[PDB]
């Protein structure tokens, strides 16, 4: 229950895990249409 967070200094996450996360989520997306 906030009402307005608000802080600088934060190793916050989509910084290079979003792109392996995503090629994950693209090459299961690419056998999932290919497998059984």
């Amino acid at each position: 229950y906030p009402s307005k967070p608000d802080n600088p200094g934060e190793d916050a996450p989509a910084e290079d895990l979003a792109q392996y996360a995503a090629d994950l989520r693209h090459y299961i997306n690419l056998i999932t249409r290919q497998r059984y």
